[PDB]
């Protein structure tokens, strides 16, 4: 399948070269998979989600996304126009308030929620969780991410936006999950992207168009935007049967575009997520 005039990041993930604008992908499109977006919520009524999104948990007075960040990330996972895996099921877990903040204890509870809640959902092709959040190093936060991964969920986490080594941030620094840095449309490391040996992969993160609250759209930047490209890619590849939740990060690294990014510090992987789809 071909989506013309796609957002640059979608085109990038199906291309061996920057500078194109059509996204190519297998029509299975993540059908039968599920992606949890652990964030500020999801505006599930947005026409872009086509009834495939729903809120399953909140720790606050509402499950609605009063911020936009979670809706934007969910759109990159699975919206019809802005999403990688256009037929996946999206489940929102609101661990962040409408200012985008959340206590680590709430975030940990949300991860353990997903590890159990997947047993209440129909996801025959597998389960992914996208975590566009983080703060300073915490062994408890890393352990919660490790448990979620161990339970059979492909965990993708943002590297962070500090232009610093991600070893000092959580859950970015947890070895067993997939830690995602950000790149721009010219294949440069995004100016804010964290780096370091703990990164597994880069995805598009600068000037990413996606859904927003109020039934709208906007372009924003962050490792928060790169993470859902990788989460959606995992769901898509799991639906194709090419990999599993336990092996998808490694498979994405195996099949990535290699050596094509600029300003990658010595010791950080030079790997850009790629779907290897042959139309």
């Amino acid at each position: 399948a071909a989506q013309t005039n796609a957002p640059w990041g979608l085109a990038r993930i199906s291309s061996t070269s920057p500078g194109t604008s059509t996204y190519y992908y297998d029509e299975s499109a993540g059908q039968g998979s599920c992606v949890y977006v652990i964030d500020t919520g999801i505006e599930a009524s947005h026409p872009e989600f086509e009834g495939r999104a729903q809120m399953v948990k909140t720790y606050y007075y509402s499950s609605r996304d009063g911020n936009g960040h979670g809706t934007h990330c969910a759109g990159t996972v699975g919206s019809r126009t802005y999403g990688v895996a256009k037929k996946t099921q999206l489940f929102g877990v609101k661990v962040l308030d409408d200012n985008g903040s959340g206590q680590y204890s709430t975030i940990i509870a949300g991860m353990d929620f997903v590890a159990s809640d997947k047993n209440n959902r129909n996801c025959p092709k597998g389960v992914v969780a996208s975590l566009s959040l983080g703060g300073g190093y915490s062994s408890s936060v890393n352990s919660a991410a490790a448990r979620l991964q161990s339970s059979g969920v492909m965990v993708a986490v943002a590297a962070g936006n500090n232009n610093a080594d991600a070893r000092n941030y959580s859950p970015a620094s947890e070895p067993s999950v997939c830690t995602v840095g950000a790149s721009d449309r010219y294949d440069r490391r995004s100016s804010f992207s964290n780096y370091g040996s703990v990164l597994d992969i880069f995805g598009p993160g600068t000037d990413i168009l996606s859904t927003w609250i109020g039934g709208s759209t906007r372009s924003i930047s962050g490792t928060s935007m790169a993470t859902p490209h990788v989460a959606g890619l995992a769901a898509y590849l799991m639906t194709l049967g090419k990999t599993t939740a336990a092996s998808a990060c490694r498979y994405i690294a195996d099949t990535a575009n290699k050596g094509d990014l600029s300003n990658i510090p010595f010791g950080t992987v030079n790997l850009l997520a790629y779907n290897n789809y042959q139309a």
